[PDB]
């Protein structure tokens, strides 16, 4: 397959169509992200101070809310030794303070609605209109210019006004970041892949606060667009997701009425009752996106403990077994449209016939690649940069075994009434970091997609 001649014809093929797209609504968690870049001796020190014994119990414990300080180290180890993106809310008073004072390296928008909105609007010139809980000075400093807005209502008439436009009074919610690259070293372990870990220290977006112009004038606010991405339900519980859980239905179903298309990006969501919950909630939902450990623990739920284990257990996630558990998900939901991203390369499963579905994704892993090279991507002219990362040698090797186990021609194939696409990603070999990545992936693929009609 030659890869860099798809890469180079994607991209132009997106660039001409993404600005047709009338609208996108982004909710409902928006947040600043406080990154820090992890360092060994820094990171030792902290948890020699706290006591080696009891962080290392706690890296190798399930993780749950963070009430001291060695379950923050300790939660952290948990992450850089497997290679996986824990977020665990900090409940505690002193350990927030804590990681307020161990600081950070860099301030920048936090949360989906966030990324998305500046991605899409800011640098694609896509109009989106966001769900921000709290607009604080700090958090309004840090959208893009361009067509972001969130709604206001003037004497009932919906207003849609910038939000670097911020709204006094309201609370900066703050989301630590501990970033770690691949190979980094603390005491015996050694990170097998690039990736965070993520204190979530705010009041707001645990409990999917949702403004209340949004919950009064949905429908009004939602016919301003023509796409939906729906995120910020993973920290719900089943001893709080009564009340948001029936908001978002009841939005849902106003997308559905007005046939606005919408995506779920799925995030890893550790309570089982309300995991299996969004499951079934994807029965309204055109598009789902997810990467490995996230459709491995919806498998697990859904009764396939065995399937889920063969999906996590190969470090390119093995992609027959990846492949068996998106069958079992699209069959269970009816959604149209599965995007599942990992290390080494993305599939889509998608009623949808086709090589757009194979566009998007390529113009998506474009986009991935610069924000890993850079850490944010601010112009569009950015993204082209991504076509000199090489493609990496995981992805070239998934192929081969694709194309032995399916008849696969380009990356494409069938799958009974549906349509396979495979991508080999490029990757960057020492990228800044990794938050927002998964998000700039599924919101550029999702979008552009349905901008190629
Ligand atoms: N944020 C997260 N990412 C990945 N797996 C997580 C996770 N939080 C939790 Br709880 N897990 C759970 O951790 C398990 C994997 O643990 P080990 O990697 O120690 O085997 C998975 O089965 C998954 O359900
Ligand atoms: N160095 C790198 N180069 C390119 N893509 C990268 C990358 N590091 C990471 Br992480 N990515 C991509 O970013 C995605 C992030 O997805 P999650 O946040 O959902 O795990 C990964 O699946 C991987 O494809
Ligand atoms: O995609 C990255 C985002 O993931 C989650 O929403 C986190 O809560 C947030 O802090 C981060 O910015």
């Amino acid at each position: 397959t030659n890869w860099e001649s798809l890469y180079e014809k994607a991209l132009d093929k997106v660039e001409a169509s993404i600005r047709k797209v009338r609208g996108v609504l982004l909710a409902y968690n928006t947040n600043i992200d406080a990154i820090k870049y992890l360092k060994r001796e820094d990171l030792e020190k902290r948890i020699e101070k706290v006591g080696k014994e009891e962080v290392l119990r706690y890296s190798e414990e399930l993780p749950k809310e963070i009430e001291t300080i060695p379950q923050l180290l300790g939660s952290i180890l948990w992450s850089i030794k497997r290679g996986k993106a824990a977020e665990l809310l900090v409940v505690s008073r002193e350990v927030r303070e804590y990681m307020r004072k161990w600081g950070w390296d860099e301030l920048r928008m936090g949360g989906q609605v966030g990324i998305m909105a500046n991605l899409l609007g800011g640098v694609y010139g896509i109009p989106v209109i966001a769900h921000v809980p709290q607009l604080s000075e700090l958090q309004a400093s840090l959208f893009l210019d361009g067509p972001i807005y969130v709604p206001t209502f003037e004497r009932g008439e919906l207003r849609l006004i910038h939000p670097r436009e911020f709204r006094k009074g309201e609370e900066d919610c703050i989301h630590y970041i501990y970033e770690f690259p691949r190979n980094f070293k603390v005491l015996d372990f050694e990170a097998p892949r690039e990736n965070r870990f993520i204190g979530a220290a705010d009041d707001y977006n645990p409990i999917l606060y949702v403004r209340e112009e949004w919950i009064e004038r949905f429908e009004e606010i939602a016919k301003r667009s023509e796409l939906a991405i729906i995120s910020g339900l993973h920290p719900l519980t089943q001893e709080n997701h009564g009340k948001p859980i029936k908001l978002v239905r009841e939005h849902l179903k106003i997308l559905n009425d007005l046939g606005i298309r919408a995506h779920l990006e799925f995030a890893f969501t550790p309570d089982e009752v309300v995991r299996l919950e969004i499951v079934k909630l994807l029965k309204h939902f055109y598009s789902v996106g997810l990467n490995e450990v996230e459709l491995a623990s919806v498998v697990s739920v859904m009764g396939e403990k065995e399937l889920a284990e063969r999906i996590i257990s190969k470090d390119p996630a093995d992609p027959i077994a990846v492949i068996e558990g998106l069958l079992k998900l699209i069959k269970e939901t009816g959604v149209k449209r599965i995007h599942f991203h990992t290390y080494g390369y993305y599939l889509a499963l998608t009623r949808e016939k086709g090589e757009h579905v194979r566009d998007a994704l390529l113009f998506s892993a474009l986009a991935a690649a610069t924000k890993a090279m850079k850490g944010n991507i601010e112009k569009l002219s950015d993204i082209r940069e991504g076509l000199a990362v090489p493609i990496g040698e995981q992805g070239l090797e998934v192929e081969k075994i694709l194309e032995k186990e399916f008849s696969l021609r380009d990356g494409i194939g069938s799958i009974e009434d549906y349509q396979l696409t495979f991508i080999p990603t490029k990757v960057v070999k020492k990228p800044k970091s990794t938050v927002g990545i998964g998000d700039t992936i599924s919101s550029s693929a999702f979008v552009s997609e349905f901008s190629l009609h």
